[PDB]
């Protein structure tokens, strides 16, 4: 069972996952492999590394106990996005493509 907010929440996760947005959603579709993509340093810069397989995983074994801890692993992907890369990098481009997606729909949460 999820609440209301939640179920808000799984709707924002699958639209996120959706062929909709795969042109700049893709980069946050699974985990980083800092060392298949040769960066070394990923990992001591990121603490906390985060995408939508693993938002996806704890929504479904029901980790999340409210909408603020879901919206808090989507913007600590981002977070993490914006971190390591240089500001003007495609991937960051992406980052807030997606992130535009996901605040304008998780600012329409039912009160
Ligand atoms: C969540 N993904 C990431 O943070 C990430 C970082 C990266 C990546 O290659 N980062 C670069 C930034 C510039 C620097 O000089 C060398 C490393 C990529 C890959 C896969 C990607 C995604 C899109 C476009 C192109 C390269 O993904």
């Amino acid at each position: 069972k999820l609440s209301e907010q939640l179920k808000h929440c799984n709707g924002i996760l699958k639209e996120l996952l959706s062929k909709k947005h795969a042109a700049y959603a893709w980069p946050f579709y699974k985990p980083v492999d800092a060392s298949a993509l040769g960066l070394h340093d990923y990992h001591d810069i990121i603490k906390h590394p985060m995408d939508l397989s693993t938002v996806k995983r704890k929504m479904e074994n029901r980790d999340y106990r409210d909408a603020q801890e879901f919206a808090a692993d989507v913007r600590l992907m981002f977070s993490n996005c914006y971190k390591y890369n240089p500001p003007d990098h495609d991937v960051v481009a992406m980052a807030r493509k997606l992130q535009d997606v996901f605040e304008f729909r998780y600012a329409k949460m039912p009160d």
